[PDB]
This record gives structure tokens, sequence and C-alpha cells, in this order.
């Protein structure tokens, strides 16, 4: 899978929400179909993301990449350690599930 392809293909198409709060938020209120966090991502925040994603049955790939890294992929002036896929799209954003 074409992660970052995908990734960006989903934001074009679909719904991608950013950041840790935004993720837990989504993963508690269940609205995420999926969760991405960045390899190193903060290990408190992360583990919390982690956490709620597991309660909630939701799927979670580990980009193995910065959270610059990640936060460049999304063309975003700042960085970015996790993020919520509330719709795929046309993607195949899901099959990293």
């Amino acid at each position: 899978v074409d992660f970052a392809f995908e990734l960006r293909k989903a934001q074009d198409t679909g719904k991608i929400v950013m950041g840790a709060r935004k993720s837990i938020q989504y993963a508690k209120m269940g609205g995420a179909k999926l969760i991405i966090v960045a390899r190193n991502a903060r290990p408190d925040i992360k583990e919390d993301i982690e956490y709620y994603a597991r309660l909630s049955g939701i799927p979670v790939y580990e980009f193995e990449g910065t959270s610059v890294e990640l936060g460049t992929l999304l063309g975003r002036p700042h960085t970015v350690s996790a993020l919520a896929v509330v719709d795929p799209g046309e993607s195949r954003i899901l099959a990293l599930g």
C-alpha cells in the first residue's frame, strides 16, 4: 500500500482529522475508521491514543516516520503526531488496518 499516496488521496477525497487530541476524540466517540501514529509520537500521548483506539476496537497503524515527516506529507507547516481517518474517500488507506 502506497502510504504517502493513499494518505493524500484520503486527504483530497475523504476526511482525515489531525492531532493527538482529535484522534483520541474520534476514537472514544468511535467516529474514526483508523488511526495513524508517528513512530516518535510522544510516549505519554502515544500510549493514550493507543489505549482509546483499543478500547474502541479501532485499528492503529504506526507510520514508520517522524511527526515532522508526517506533517510534511499532509502538506502542513507543523508536526502531526497522529491522525484519525474519518472518511477514506477513494483511497486504500483502510487497507493499512
